[PDB]
Order: structure tokens, then sequence, then C-alpha cells
């Protein structure tokens, strides 16, 4: 009960962890991607961390509307998240499998969520993360037919 | 009585709840006072806004599954499990009135969803599901104003 | 002359009351209307709304503005109008019908407001309710068109 | 489970893109005094129509299903026609209404499906749509009452 | 070749400002439960008819002709008029398809006497008016089916 | 008190469109230097006049009168016309100051019919007319200063 | 002395007023200081902006029935009723400056319609009229800050 | 020459409508590293696909047609199919290549024909259908060239 | 009949290219009490032309043709040129009616090369620039008058 | 170094000065031009006037950023001025010449105040008046165009 | 070491000082109370909008002069002379925080443009003057709300 | 000093219109399967190049210079040229890079020759112009990488 709210909030700063990360590697492929896709993806790139800007807001509210406590520093981010914004990157086709894999494991990583906001009667929480799976598995979607 | 009548009533009293508090906000639009007046002035308008617009949503959904919506003040006033009434006469605790009318809201919205789910109406809980999103953002929003 | 103030004081809160009654009565057209006409008038109708709104809030913001306290809960709405949101109206000529009812008569009140605010010598009074009047009888002219 | 909702979701595909071309020949045959407003509420429709075509098939192809994309396919998939033979207002508009319907129904039952199989962003797609699908039908049998 | 092409300018420049007039009637004494959407229509109508007005007569200045510029001229040079007596939705429509199908076939006669005087530019003008003209007719005449 | 408001605002109504037809006139015959300015600036008044014309029929229509809609009677109506044989700019811009300058005394004279039939709300139609006019006329005489 | 050249003058000092209340308000917007520097500091431009229009409408009224407005600080200055000077510091002084300048500015605009009016200059009047709404109004607004 | 006119219209209609069906799987299937700029300039093209659907069904219906409307009969009445088994991004590209230069030799038929009975109105909207299609067999044909 | 069509319009695309730099020379040293009315308007002017150097090029490409893209090239095959001693705003003006006059006549020429070879789509660009120039030359002759 | 530093928001006080008087002379020349140029120059005068009021603000900020105290009444701008908003001109090339005369002698006083503010190391100031001179002398050539 | 190697390694440390900032930004955001808190989330926000501009723009400029910009939170961390850390909990105590790193920037800038002029390098130090500007009129907005 | 100033503004005018020119050539040009993203580039790039013309004939007019106004000073005056032989995607991008990297050494150097005049006004536009150019160069190059 204590429980199941304490296991909802951890997990959302876990959450939130990764999407702060994921703002930053994007900064990362947004300014060393090249060779002839460079326009686009420089572009991509940027539209991807203004998405991640706004669900890092977004999680961070709803934590506080539930009554937790967001983490709020880099050092925190880098201890809780399950992915990093590190990576030995140099060709836009890894740059773009880097995104489909953390893509990936924050959808899978969202469905636990909703188990975890569902047990605890979080209808709201979990609608929250129903429409981030909807959303990131459309951009797997993509970014897996430029792999294609 | 039934799983539907259940759902409909309990979307008449959420109506009622909703064009209630529009009313009470307009009075906290026009009388608040002391310092932070521009900026609560400003903001009960915008609350208002949202309440009109949940009216209509409430109103619409309700007609779209075969119910009849309350809409006149007498009714509002009978149907409504919060009030437009009060003495609040400091900003702080007109900002504490709101939290407990958002926080009733919550709750109730919550046990509506309950019932449309019971009757098989995952549309009608989806709307109370973004409803409960918003509301207790301004939860929040207002306590931390009073902290 | 406090008497005079008085008076002008107690009319806005008369018409601000009728004003918030028929915002509520709109609705009621608004989510009701029925037969071929529906879209048009669905949509007449909330235009109609927005218009109420802003006059109840134009109408309160200078009674303050003059000194007097708005009447600011259904209950005093209810009490201190001369109209009702309530009645019996199942037709679209008969929503119609209603409307040009309860503009025809803020109309002709709202120029006896101007008479208590002239003698009072508040002309930016009177003044909001001759651009009232305006609007009023134009709807009135439209309404029974639809009507003829 | 994951081949039934692929399925589902190929014959509301395929629904939609038939109301989109039904919704056509209602914005063009229409007549009467009302032909101004239904012309332009059959439009709207039909934009709509066209935005939940192209929502589906991205959510299908998101799950790794294959949209059919050919009217022929359309035809075969769907559980609705884009024929009849309406010609006055009334007809055009009650048909809408049957569609809108039958699709409502159709989309809670492919709700328990995608929950069944544990995929609750395809179902909360369905959800939107049966929100904005039941409006519609209020709307269209208030002009028919 | 020149004149005549002139001179018919100045009648179909005429004839768009006395439509503008019409409309305006039309706008104002419209009556009855499509009173909203006629009201509207007829409005959009004649601000369509302004702008005609103005591209009509700077074409013909452009062709160093000289556009009839007063009531009086308008009327002793059209071959519509202004006046009337309807009364009831259906006899203003039905006014409007009367002088809309007039403007059109007359539309036709400006378009070859232009091509003869190898003035594919004026011609162009009244082909693009032609065009929105017929789908109004279309529209106005769906109205009254 | 009643009958004298509705055919002093006939009158006005009249005198509107009148000067609705004369400024494109002037905007389509303007030449000089001042071309650019003047043609721009003729288009900017008749589009208020426009807006004028629209709104003094509408409040004629409000108070239960009839306003006139065809360009014969806004002929015999009208206290000015559409007429007249000005060629230079300043001819032009000198005609309207002499047209918006008899506009302004005759709206007083409106002001004073409607409050003595107790109705402030034509008066203040004319009210805020006045300003727009005379507004033109210090704009209009200062370029001819 | 004519009941024109009344009309005119009494033009020409609001002119002045309000050219000199766009300087107080800049003088306001640039030193506020305290905790309501944000709703204070914008509030103030936007009041500065609506004294900025009026100042162009009135001038161009004057201009408009004959007169010659006023149009040099020091005409300004000697032409008002109000003064830019002052020695307010806190938030609340200068909130209060204004509370005064437009309670003066109202008072006066009505003493102007009276002019306007013996002059049978209806449209001269009505402008007054639509600045009376708007600074009773900010009035309200002001004094409700303080309250 | 009427009935002419019309049926070529539907032949046309059909292709624009089997085109905008063409463009929705070329959207959802097109891969490869220039899939952002295909999706999305396959969008780009099915949104003018629906429009010119539009425009040539209400022309069709201003000239007194009855325009299909229906998927079997717009494949019963169409030059074109929107079968076919592209899957390379060329051939995709390849594919619209074909339709569009078909579409353009087709519509210079479709202006003869007008022009023959003197309808230089339906020629008119056919010659600005030609100037965007060529437009992008260059834009098209440059991105395989 | 096809080479012809393409030497002709890159003859005319190297008109506009020249023209848009004579319309820079004319914003940069136009002087007088005219200078900002003119400044203003010969950028306005510059623009159009930079549009249709894109639209005539652009047109070239998609009948096969190859633009002329160097200022040596349109130098060698423009009618026109970007020199001269203008130097008053009135040299200026009466500079660019003469060449929007000579870019009429030579579209007229390229019009009918185009038709010759059935090439309406081509011919129609052509038709819609000489309605713009004709406008221009109308109100730059004006300004003159 | 204190003495630099005065000197430089000295500097700003007169300037911000001369840009509220400049403003001041503009709507003087936006009321009272006459002739056949007058709605291009009534225009003009106004988009000029509304440049010196975003003027007087950017200068005001810049000198309380740097921690001065700028002048802020109508006699402090007549007394630290080196312009004034009188004057005798009625046509329109004499306002239009004033003008060009009133722009020229900001302009010098300007490059003035960028040797002051680079004096005290304050690149930030030196840049905000390299941009005025920039946009004035734009104007000088506009205007003295006119007059050609 | 070099000059060019000077001023791209002080264009690195603003770099994380921009990014860290827009950190603590969020921070504040999430955590300010009382009753300004509409007032300073709001501005906040806007801060840490600019934040991340100035985040890009430094980057682009390095990128474009030849550098390699540092692009992971563990390399801001480790280049910044400013951190994210701190247990700011009063809002006063957040704006003095902000106060503190915008006048640390601002100085530091101040060296990035004497290395850039150094290097022959205007365009960076331009960069650097806007940067200045719009910092120091922060500084001014925020300690005019302590004072 | 001041002369030298002027003549280095003539050069970089004269180095933007020719790249203003180059730039078309590319956007015409261009081809494979980068067709749409370098089509478009050019196309901003080019608006850019015309801005920036403008700016730098303004500023030297503001300083008392003569802006050189025609396709054969440009040519003469230029440090850069519009021609060349450039057929594929990597050639065209390449000539770019050259053509940028050349006009940010000499920005540079017109930006000492300006402070040593005491022209503070005319070197912050030469100094925001590189931060321009130096992006598009990084872009440019990162694309060829």
């Amino acid at each position: 009960a204590k429980t199941n709210q304490t296991l909802v909030e951890n997990s959302l700063n876990t959450q939130l962890s990764n999407w702060f990360l994921l703002y930053s590697k994007l900064h990362r492929f947004h300014w060393y991607v090249k060779g002839p896709h460079f326009f686009t993806l420089h572009e991509k790139f940027e539209e991807l961390y203004d998405h991640a800007a706004e669900t890092v807001d977004t999680i961070a509210e709803r934590l506080l509307a539930i009554g937790g406590q967001p983490v709020a520093t880099v050092k925190e981010y880098t201890e809780h998240a399950s992915i990093t914004d590190g990576g030995n990157e140099t060709s836009a086709s890894e740059m773009v499998q880097a995104l489909v894999n953390d893509y990936k494991q924050i959808s899978s990583e969202s469905k636990f969520v909703i188990g975890l906001a569902e047990e605890n009667q979080d209808n709201a929480t979990a609608d929250l993360f129903v429409g981030l799976i909807e959303e990131v598995e459309k951009q797997v979607w993509m970014l897996s037919s430029y792999l294609g």
C-alpha cells in the first residue's frame, strides 16, 4: 500500500532519469552526425530532444502531483537511470541504432510502470506512460525503417 | 440503479460540480485582494476557462451515451457534491477552498472510472482519467502557493 | 445621491444575474437542440454563450469599479434576476423564440439602467449598456428573421 | 492473440477508408435546403476519417503488422461497404449513423483483444476513437430528431 | 477589335457591381429557417463580387481602356439589374442562379473577342470567373433541389 | 419621431453606398507621382465605407425599418452624389473632404433625432462614425495643406 | 474662453497628463523592487503602452476638431494637472501614486464630457467616456493590490 | 461532345483516387535511408491528390454530370491501378513517375475534348494539373538520376 | 518545335534575372521626395522577378530542357539589359515601363510557340506573367501621368 | 577606474535623454506634417518613434544592469540631453532635415560612448551603441535620399 | 595551450556551465514554493528555455571553429566552473543561487572575449558579448526581486 | 582608409551576388537521391545570400559609398566566380565550402580595415556574417564527411 506507492515513485524517478539522459544523447547526435543524411538527421534529432524535454517535465510534474520527490541533478540522473548518454557512435546508422535501442528499452520499462501504477489504483500515472509507449513505438518504426 | 444509470447519474453530479466551480472561480476572480491580486485574478480566469470546457465535455459525453445532462442552476445545486457558496475573504482562504474542491473532484472522478469500467464504457473512464491528471496538477500548484 | 448610487448598483446586480442565467439557458439549448437545423443552432448557441460570459465579466467589473459588490453565487443570481434559465422548450423554434423573449426583456431593462446611470452622472456605466442594447437588438433581428 | 489483434486493425483500417469514400459520395450528391450545412459537415468528417486511416495503419506497423493498402483489400477486409443507394439528406445521415454505431461496437471488441494481448497503447487508440465516433452519432441522430 | 473588347469589359464590370448591390438586398432581407446560412453565404458572395469588380476594372485600365465608375453608368451599361421583387429565400437563390448563368454565357463571348484580338490575358481572367460562377450555380441549384 | 429616424438612416445609408462608388472611381483614375499612396488610401476608405453601409442597414433593420437596397433608391435618397468631373489628385482629395464634412454635419443631426426618440444605440452608431470621418477630413485636408 | 476653445484647452491638459503619466510609468518600470518585481515591472509596461495610445488618440481628436495639440515636454509640463516628479521608492508607494493620478484623470475627464456636450461635440465626449471606463478599471485593480 | 467530356472526367477522377490510395501504400511501406524524406513527400503528394479529386468531381457536377463515387466504380473507370508489387524506394518513385506521365498525356486529351465543346473552364483545370504533375515528374526523376 | 520553345524560355529566364539586377540598382539609387514609395515598390518588384526566375527555370526543366544559370549566360541570352544611365526617379520608372512592355510582347511569342507544340502548360505560365506585368505597366505609367 | 565607470554612466544618461526627446519630437512631426507626402511621412514618423521608445528602454536597462541610475523625468531629460524636442519646423522638408540633424548628432555621440565603454572594459555597453549607429545611419541615408 | 586551443577549451567550460544551469533551473522550477510560486515557476522555465538555446549556440560555434564540444553529463560535470548541486529550499535562496551563477558566467564570458580577440576570432567574441548583455539584464531583474 | 573600406565592400557585395547566382545553378541541376534535401537547402542559402547583398549595399550607401549594381561590375569586382563545371551533389557542396571559406577570410580582412578607419558598425556587419558562413561551412563539410 505504502510500499505500492513507493514502488511507483521510484519507477517514475528511473524514467525521468532515462528521459533526461536521452535528451543529452540526442544533443551529442545532433552535433556530431555526418554524411549525406546530415540535414535530415540533424533536424530529426532536435525534434526528438524537444520531445524528450517535454517528457522530462511531464513525468516530474506527475511525480510531484502524487506526493513524490523528483530527482533533479545530473549526478542523480546518472545513478537512477537504466540507460546512459555515453557511447562510441560515429556513423549515422550507429546513432540511429542507438536510439532504437534506448526507445525499445524505455517502451518495455514503461509497460512495467503501467503494471505498478495499476496495482496502486493510479490510472492517471498509467495513462501518462500509455501515451509515451505510443509515441516511442512510432519512432522505433520510423528509425528501424531508416535502417531497413 | 443500473450499471448504465449509475454511470449517467455520476456524470450529472460531476457536470454539476464543474459548473458550480466555474461560479466559485468568478467570485474569487472578482473579490481577490492583496499583493498577489494580479497573479491570482489571472489564474482564476484561466481555471474557469478550463472549468467551462470541462462542463461542455462531460455534458456531451453524457449525451453520447444516451443520457440526459442536467442544465439549470437549480439542478446543478441539487446534484453537485460541492457548493459555490462560502465566506472566503483572503487569498489564502480562496486558494485553500480550490484545493479542497479539486481534491474532492479527483477522488470522485476515480470512483466514476470504476463505474464506467464495470459498464464496459472505456471512453467515459478515459475522459475522467484525463481530468484527474489536470486537477492533480492544479492541486500541486495551489498547495505549493500555500507552502 | 447615495440613493442614486445604490439604485445603479442594484440594477447592475439584476443585469449581471440575467446574463449569468442566460449563459446557463444557452447551454441547455446547445445540448438539447434537434432537427435539421442542429448544426447551425448548436454552433450559434455556443457563440451566444461565449458573448454572455464576456458580458457577465464586463458588468461585474464595472460594478466593482464604481464601488459596488457584485453578486457571485447561483442562489443570488436566481434571487436577483428578472429572467430564469428554466423552461419547457423542446423544438428549435421554441428555443429560438425563448431567446428572442429574454434578449427583448434585457434590452428594455438596459434602457432603464441608462436612465438611472445618467441621473447619477455615470456616463461610463450608461455607455456599457448602450453597447449591450446594440448587440442584443442585432440578435433579436437575426433570431426573429429565423422565425419569419 | 497477436495475429487476432493485427487482423482486427486491418478490418478497422478498411472500414475507415471505405467511410472516407462514402463521405465523398454524400458530400457530392447531397441536395435540398440543408445543402450548405451537410456539404461542409461531410467534408469535416472525411478529413477525420483520413486522419484515422493513417493513425490505425501506423499503429499496426509499430506493432509489427502489415496494413492492407489497396481498394481491393479494403473491400475484402471491411465489415462495412461504401456502396448503397441513399438519395435524400436523411437517408445519407441515417447511413452515417449506422456505420459509426457499427464501428464503435467493433472498436470495443478490439480493445478487449488488445488488453488480453497486453497491448495498452493499441487499446488506447480505439478508446479515443470511440469518444469521437459516439459524439458524431449523437450529432447526426440529433439532426434526424 | 480593341474597342469591342473594352466595351464588353464595361458591361461585365457593370454586371458585377449591380450583383454586389443585389447581394446586399438579399443579405438584409432573407428570412425563414435558413436565415443564418443564407445571410452568411450572401456576404461571402458579395465579397467575391467586389474583388471581381476591382480585377475587371484594373484589367480594362491595363489594356488602355476607361472603366465606367458611377452607378448611373453601371445601370446604363449592364445586361442584368439589381432591381426585382424577390421575397422568399427560394426566389432570392433562383434570382442568383439566373444572373450567374447569364454572366457565364456572356463571359464566354468576352473570351472569344479577347482571343480574336490576341489578348490571352484578358481571356484568362474570364475563364477563371466562369469556373467560380458555375461552381456557385451548382451549389445554389443544389439548395433548390 | 420613429419615421424621421428611419428616413434619416436611409439617407445616410445611401450617402455611404454612393461614397463607396466614388472612391472606386478615384482609386481607378488617380494619376501623378502620388499614385501609389492615393490608389491604396482610396481602397482603405472604400473598405471602411462598405463596413459602414452594412452597419447602418443592420441597425435600421434592428429598429424595425426597411433599408433601401438598389442603386436607383440610393441615388434618390442620398444627399450627396457619386458623380463629378474630378481629374487631378487634389480635385479628388478635395471632393472627399467635401463629402466627409457634409456626412459629419448630417450625422450630428441624426444623433439629435435619435436622442429625441430615446434611441441611444442608434445615436451611438453615428457618434462613432463622426469620430472616424473627422479623422479622415483632418488627414485629407493635411495632404492638401 | 469660447465653448470651442474651452474644449480644445481641456484636451491639451489631458494630452499633457497622459504624456507625463507615460513618463512616470517608465520611472516605476525601471526602479520597482522587491518580490513583486516581475508582476509590477510588466504591469507598468502594459500601462505605458496604453498611455502612449491614449496620447495619440487625444492629439488626433484635437486636430480633427480644428485645434492645436501641445507637443513638447516643456508644454506638457506647463499644461498638465499632474506631474511625472515624485520620490516614490516602495512598490506600494508607486501603486498608490498611480491610483491618485488615475482618480484625478477620471474626475477631470468627466468635466471634459460636460464641456464637449455643451459645445454639441458628442464624438469628443465619447472618447473621454471610454477613457473613464479603462481608468476606473485600473483604479479597482491597483487598489485591490493595496488591499 | 458533352457526354464524352463527362466520361473523360470520371476516368481522371478515378485515377486521382487510386493514386491517393497508392501514395498511402508507399507512405507506409517505404524503407531505407531516404525514409524520412520519402515518407513525408508521399504524404504531401496524397494531400494534393485528395484536393484534385474534389476539384474534378466538383467541376463535373458544375457542368451537369454525375461523378463516380465508390471504389468499385473507381477501379472500373480508371486507366491506372493502385495495385503493384513495388518494394524498394526506387521502384515506388519510378511507379509514381509512370502514373504521373500517363495522367499528363491523358489530361491533354481532356483539354482537346473540352475545347471542342467550348468548355474553356474545364480545359483550364486540366492545364493547371499538367503544370503540377510535370513538376513532380521532374523532381522524382531527378531523385532517380 | 521543342528546341525553339526551350531557347525561348532561356531568353525570358535571362530577362527576368537581369531585371532583378536592375531593380536592385533602382532600389539603391532612387532619390527625391518619392524615395520611400519607390524604394519599397522596387523591392516588391524584385521579389516578384526572383519568383518568376525560379518558375521559368523549373518549367524548362520539367519539359526536358537545360536552363542557363550563370550571369555570363544571362547577358548572352537576354533581349534586355541591366545596364543604363538612369538617375532620376522618372528615368528609372520609364526604364521599367520599357522593359515590362518588351517582356509582354515577347511572352506573347512564347505562348504561340508553346501552343504550336501542344504545350498548354508552358503557354499558361506566360499568360499569367503578361497579366502581372501589364498591371505593373499601368501602375508605373500612372505614376508618370 | 571609478571615474571610468562614472563617465560611462553619465554618457548613457545623456543618450537616454536624447532618445526620449527624439520620441517627443517625432510625435510633433507625426501630428503636424502636411502636404502631399502626408501619408508617407505620418506613418514613417510613427515607425521611428516606436523605435525610439524601444531604444529608451534598452539604454535605461543597460544602465541599470551596470549599476547606474537612469534619469526618468522630463525635467531631467531636458537638463541632460544634447538635443531638444523644440524647433520651428513647418514644412515636410524642414521636419525631415531636423531628423537628419538629430540622428547625425546621435551617431557621432554614440561613437564617443563606444570609446568610453571600451576604456572601462565594457564590451556589452559598446555593442549596444554599435547597433544603434547602424540603425541611425541607415535612416540618415533614407531621409537624406528623400531630400536629394 | 595554443591561442586556438585556449579558445576551444574556454567554450567547453561555458557549454558545460549552461547545461548545468539548465539542470538547476529545472530543480528550481519543480521545487519552488510559497506565494510567489506562479511567477517564479514560470520565470524559471523561461530561463531554462534560454539556457537550452545558449547550449546549442555555443556547441555550434565550437564546431564551426574546428573544435569538439563535450556532450555528456559526466563531461559537463568535469568541465564546468559551476554545479547543478545545492540545498536551496526557499524562493529567495533559489533566486540568490541564480544571481551567483549568472555573475560568474558574465565575468568568465568577459575572459573568453579576451581569448577570442587574441586569436583574431571576432565572431566567437561577439557571441559572448551578446550573452553578457542577456545575463546582466537577468542579474538586475533577480537582484531587484531580492531588494 | 575610407576608399579601401568602400572598395572592399564592393568586392564582398559582388561575391554575394555571384554566390546567389551559383546557388540557383545548383538548386536547378542537383540530382541523385539527396535531391529533395539539397534542392531545398540551396534555396534557403540563396535567400540568405540575397539578404546579405541588400545589407552590404545599404551599409556602403550609409557610409557615403557607391555600390556596384550590374552583373558586369559584379563579375569584374568579385574575388570568386559563379562559373564552374560541378555535376555531382558532392562537387556542388564542395564548391560551396570553398566559396564560404574564402568569403570568411576576406570578411576578417574587411573587419581590420573598418576598425583601422574607426568604423565599428561596418566591422560589426562582417562579424555577424562570419558567424553565419562558418555555420554553413560546418554543415556542408559534415554532409561530405
